[PDB]
């Protein structure tokens, strides 16, 4: 289970964000965000980076119909991955991983095999500018309830940021520390 800090979300909603400096925001050729969670909801964004380049690119992991998924643009079309079958909300602990690679990326859940998406066509290969990492709830979507934890991306352990209240975070709403 998880090692390090927990939020909890609770009813109403709350969110963790992540702001990179406006003048060091990373562009990547690949990227790897894995987090863990535990809830009982059937609908909820998860976790969602979003850019300022004005391109629209983003990266967001949400359950959706009880299923958690990735989707995801670079540059081309909208990308979404599901694990369409691992339970994810008995209440238990479970951690989503998901790559990419240019155009290509996989998900996988916990021991389930690895789904492996290769889309056809042209597709970009930078997410540009991402400006900020927003934890629990976004605009235009359903917030989370339940307990994440082991959030990494790119290198970043964002909740144990967090915790330390680094100066990049703000905290808003129904979430507080383990
Ligand atoms: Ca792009």
């Amino acid at each position: 289970a998880p090692l390090g800090s927990t939020y909890i979300f609770s009813k109403g909603g709350g969110q963790i964000t992540y702001k990179w400096p406006p003048n060091d925001r990373p562009s990547t050729r690949a990227d790897r965000l894995a987090i863990g969670f535990s809830t009982v909801q059937k609908e909820a964004v998860l976790v969602r980076v979003d850019s300022s380049s004005g391109l629209g690119d983003y990266l967001e992991l949400h359950i959706h119909q009880g299923k958690i998924g990735v989707k995801f643009n670079v540059g081309t079309d909208d990308i979404a991955i599901e694990e369409s079958n691992a339970i994810i909300n008995d209440g238990k602990y479970h951690v989503v991983r998901f790559t990419r690679s240019g155009g290509n990326a996989t998900l996988q859940v916990d021991s389930w095999p690895v789904i492996e998406r290769y889309p056809a066509g042209r597709q970009l290969t930078i997410f540009n500018s991402q400006a900020t990492i927003i934890i629990g709830g976004k605009e235009q979507g359903q917030p989370f309830q339940g307990q994440l934890s082991g959030l990494y991306y790119n290198g970043l352990k964002v909740l144990n940021m967090a915790a330390e209240n680094d100066a990049n975070i703000a905290i808003v709403g129904n979430v507080r520390l383990v």
